[PDB]
C-alpha cells in the first residue's frame, strides 16, 4: 500500500460511543471512504486503529518495510503524550499528515501540545471526518504528478 | 458574499519573493481558483486582502450587514496579536475556519499562539493553498446538502 | 540473570535508519558486543527490547524474580514520559544505569527532562553504543570488587 | 598532550568530605590512573585543576596552541554558572566530553542545568572516578582507532 491511515486509542469508539448524545458516524465508515477515495485514484490505502501504543510503533515500523510514502495519523490522545510515535514517524522518515476530528485549540489546555505537529506536514483540527479526507486529497497530489 | 475569504498582511506577496525553489503561486492565482471552485458550486465568493488590521476588522464589519454566511480566514501575522480581530468575527457571530499556508508548528514559538483558533470551527495549516479549497469544499457543504 | 539490558521502544530501527546518514551500527551489534563483554568477566546478561511499555515494565517485574542484580536501561523516548517505568525499577529495588545514545542536552527542549535519572546510580549520554560498554563495566565492577 | 583533562573548583578536596557524593578517592589518585591509562595506550595526557574560573579559560587557551586533540573536562561548580567556559571550548574549537562524579540530577534543581553540555559529545554522570576512565577510552578510540 501507498497510504496508511492511523487512528490511534479511542477512536473505535466513534458512534458507538454516545450516539445522539455524541455519537452518529463510525471508524469502519470512515475506513470505508477513505479506501474508495483512494481507489478512485488508482492508490492502494490501507488503515489501522489500536488502544496500543506499541501496535501502532509497530505498524508503522511495517510501514517503512512496505513502502508506504505517506502517514495521514489521527494520534488521538497520544498527540499529546508520546515521544514513541514521534520518534518511531521519524526513524521511518515517512512524511506524515496529523488530522484531528476535533478543534483541539478549543478543549482543555494540555490538548494544545503536541508532540508531532512539528515534525508533519501540516495539521487539520475540527473538521470530523473530512479532515482525513482533505489530508488523502493532498497526499494524492504529493504522489501523483 | 455568501462566503468571504480574508487574507491577512504580507500574503500580497506570494510568488514575488524570489520563486527559483519551493513556492511559485501568488495571491491571485489562489483567489481566481477559490472563485472558480465557488461558482461551481453555486456560492458567490468575497476575497480581501489587507496589511492593515483595521481594513480587515471593517471588512468583517461588513460581512454581517452583507449577510456573509462564513468566512474563511489566513490572519497571517494577526493570528499571533490581534484580539480585534477574535472580538470582531465574535461580534458578528460569523462562524470561520483558520488557515495557514506553512506549518506554524515547526516555526518559531510565538507562532504556535493564537487568539483566534479556539473560536474556528476548526483550522488547517501547513498544507499550502489547499488548504483553502479544503476549507472553502468544507464550508460549502456545511450551508448545503 | 545477573545482568539485564533493557532498550525501549524504536531502538531496533538502529542501522535501518537512512545508513549514509546515521550508520550500520544495529541493535544486534550492541547486543552481541555488550553479551561477549560479559562473557569475557564470566558474567550473564540478557538483552530485551520492545515498543510496547507494558512488556517492558512486566519484563522488569521477570528480572526481580530471576534475581537480576543492576539493569543497565535505555528507555528511549520512555524516558520522558513513563513514570510506570520508573515506578517499575523502584518497586523491584534493582539499581540501574541510564545511557542514550545520543547526547540529549543537544536535542529538542523535551528530551532534557526524565522520569528516570534521578533514580538512576548514574547516566551516559552522547556516547553511541560505547555508553552501554561503560555502563556494563561499572555494573561487572559493582557486582564483584 | 594530545589529551587534556580539566578539573573545576573544589575537586582538590576530593579525600575528604562529602565523600559519600563519590567518593573516598583522591584527585592525585585519579589522575594517576589516567596518566598510567594513557600510556598503556601511547598518548600524551597533561591534567589540570583549579579553583579560578579565569585560568581554567587560560588553559583552554594554551591548549589550543599546543596542539590538544580532545578535553575531558570535569566543571564542577561552573558547569551551572560559567558561560566564558562555554565560551572558550567553542571558541578554540576542541571537542570535550563532560564528566561528573556524582548523579546531578538527583541533587538539588540548579545542579540539572549546564551550560557546556549541548555541545559536548558526551557526558557521564554519577559514576565516581571511573566515569573520567570511561572518557579517556572513548577519547582514546577517536583520535587512534
Ligand atoms: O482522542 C482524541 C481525539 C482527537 O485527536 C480528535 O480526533 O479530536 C483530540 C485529542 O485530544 C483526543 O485525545
Ligand atoms: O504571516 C504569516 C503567515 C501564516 O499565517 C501562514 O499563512 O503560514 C503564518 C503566520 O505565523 C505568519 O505570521
Ligand atoms: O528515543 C530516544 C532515543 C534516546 O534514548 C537515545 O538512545 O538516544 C534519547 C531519547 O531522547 C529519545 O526519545
Ligand atoms: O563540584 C561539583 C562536582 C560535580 O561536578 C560532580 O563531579 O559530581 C557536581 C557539581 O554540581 C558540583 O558543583
Ligand atoms: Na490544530
Ligand atoms: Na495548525
Ligand atoms: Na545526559
Ligand atoms: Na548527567
Amino acid at each position: 500500500s501507498t497510504i496508511l491511515v492511523i487512528h490511534g486509542p479511542n477512536l473505535n469508539l466513534l458512534g458507538k460511543r454516545e450516539p445522539e448524545v455524541y455519537g452518529h458516524l463510525t471508524l469502519d465508515n470512515i475506513n470505508r471512504q477513505l479506501i474508495a477515495q483512494a481507489e478512485q485514484a488508482s492508490i492502494t490505502l490501507d488503515t489501522f486503529q489500536s488502544n496500543w501504543e506499541g501496535a501502532i510503533v509497530d505498524r508503522i515500523h511495517q510501514a517503512q518495510t512496505e513502502g508506504v510514502k505517506l502517514i495521514i495519523i489521527n494520534p488521538a490522545a497520544l498527540t499529546h503524550t508520546s515521544v514513541a510515535l514521534r520518534d518511531a514517524l521519524l526513524g521511518v522518515a515517512i512524511p506524515f499528515i496529523e488530522v484531528h476530528l476535533s478543534n483541539v485549540h478549543a478543549r482543555e489546555a494540555f490538548r494544545h501540545h503536541s508532540y508531532l505537529s512539528d515534525k508533519a506536514i501540516g495539521v487539520i483540527c475540527g473538521l470530523g471526518a473530512k479532515g482525513y479526507s482533505f489530508a488523502l486529497d493532498y497526499a494524492i497530489e504529493k504522489i501523483q504528478p
